[PDB]
């Protein structure tokens, strides 16, 4: 405090001609002193959340911003995670749409969308204010907007993205306001390209991660909702014949059908598609999987009303 270093790392965010290689480092250091509570919500009071809201609104249309971008985003979830004043100074600053435009113009860069994802999910922790607020901010359609714009990339930025996408999407959904938001901007179209994208080689962990989510979407048995996530079926399907050994990712995969197949439409297109002889084949490899043998005869059992399937 007595040499003004807060005072003079929100000088340089202000300095419109700032050193823009060492502004991103500028941006960390403040963000990273917010971790004394005290210093967290002296920034706030010594303008520093509006200099950096000013900040991110004249780099957003800036090439060569993204480190810049990222930073700002990370230190805003660093200053107003569950701190009510920082977050509302953010709020009336307009900061969460922002956020979400931040997604919306700039989802093709993996450290940026990475950023911003965790900047939702920190804002929502623990104010509801927060939560409402995003579910409406059009928040939900930029993450699915995302979820349908994966090319299928596997580098380390690509993939900490997506875990990262998919955190925001599901401590959304945990408002079951925010719930329905995300099935108007379709979610569903969405998790069916990433799924029918997939690779062999795609990493395990993040399958979990995702078809978790889906699993809680598809969980209740609104006829109609099935019919809705009817085109996730084929894909799920198509990804469990890959060849996999994650149990926990193949139970979530069965799941996902489960949940599906309680609709006639869906029972028989599992049918149809040769869905029982690779369940079968499934259920061969991995009979020491207590659970994933328990979701293979359940979902057989379903099969037992399916017409021409008992032969089959």
């Amino acid at each position: 405090l007595k040499a003004n270093v807060l005072q003079r790392l929100i000088g340089i965010i202000s300095d419109v001609n700032a050193d823009m290689a060492l502004l991103p480092d500028v941006l960390f250091l403040l963000g990273s002193l917010a971790v004394v509570p005290e210093i967290k919500t002296k920034i706030g009071e010594l303008n520093g959340i509006a200099a950096c809201t000013d900040l991110l609104q004249r780099a957003l249309p800036k090439p060569n911003t993204a480190p810049v971008v990222t930073n700002v985003c990370l230190a805003f979830a660093n200053i107003c995670i569950g701190h009510k004043k920082n977050t509302e100074i953010f709020s009336k600053l307009g900061g969460p749409a922002l956020n979400v435009k931040v997604l919306n113009d700039r989802g093709h860069e993996y450290d940026v969308c990475n950023a911003a994802s965790v900047l939702l999910c920190n804002l929502l922790y623990k104010n509801e204010s927060m939560k409402k607020l995003l579910g409406t901010n059009g928040a939900p359609a930029a993450l699915v907007k995302g979820l349908s714009n994966y090319d299928g990339s596997e580098e380390k930025t690509a993939i900490r993205c997506l875990e990262s996408v998919f955190k925001a999407i599901s401590n959304l959904s945990l408002y079951t306001p925010n719930i329905q938001p995300f099935l108007d901007a379709g979610i569903e179209n969405a998790y069916s390209t990433w799924l029918s994208n997939l690779s062999e080689t795609f990493p395990d962990a993040q399958l979990e991660t995702g078809c978790r989510t889906l699993v809680n979407l598809v969980m209740e048995n609104e006829e109609n909702n099935m019919r809705k996530f009817g085109v996730c079926l084929l894909p799920c399907m198509a990804v469990a014949k890959q060849g996999r050994t994650d149990t926990k990712a193949l139970l979530l995969l069965l799941d996902i059908e489960a949940s599906l197949c309680r609709l006639k439409e869906n029972a028989e297109a599992f049918a149809a598609n040769g869905g029982i002889e690779t369940t079968i084949r499934l259920i061969h490899q991995f009979d020491y999987d207590v659970g994933l043998l328990t979701l293979g005869i359940h979902l057989l059992g379903i099969q037992s009303a399916v017409k021409d399937s008992i032969q089959r």
